[PDB]
């Protein structure tokens, strides 16, 4: 489902759409042992022979690098190199650990490019538990 969110600093590209899944209400609900789909629609405002992604879970306030199964957009969804003004669906998963304690989470995620530019920056509150 498309989810409200935050932007945090896109800058060498437009974010569309957002979206998790499943998330039927929000701040969306993750259950610890569960992968949620992450499709990230977004338009490119220039070029680029590769993307890396970086998420991170601010934890009581605390960011925290955040594993995720792929960091190479290119292996992502999206057909590298990246073109000035095409619109992209850049797809990923959001691994929720068993072991994952069970609290409020803010998730940020971001795609950079070549010069570390963010393609887009976004992040929205979660609520992780069992
Ligand atoms: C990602 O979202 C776009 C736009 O809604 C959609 O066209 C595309 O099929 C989705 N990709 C997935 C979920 O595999």
């Amino acid at each position: 489902e498309p989810v409200k969110f935050k932007d945090c600093g896109s800058w060498v590209g437009v974010i569309k759409e957002v979206n998790v899944s499943p998330c039927p209400t929000q701040p969306c609900k993750l259950h610890r042992g569960q992968s949620y789909s992450v499709n990230v629609t977004f338009t490119s405002n220039t070029q680029s022979q590769s993307s890396k992604a970086v998420v991170h879970g601010i934890v009581m306030g605390i960011p925290v690098p955040f594993p995720i199964p792929e960091s190479d957009g290119c292996k992502s969804g999206i057909r590298c190199p990246i073109e000035k003004d095409k619109t992209y669906n850049y797809v990923n998963k959001l691994p929720v650990k068993n072991e994952y304690p069970s609290i409020k989470v803010v998730v940020e995620w971001e795609l950079t490019d070549d010069k570390n530019q963010r393609f887009f920056c976004w992040q929205i509150p979660i609520e992780v538990e069992a």
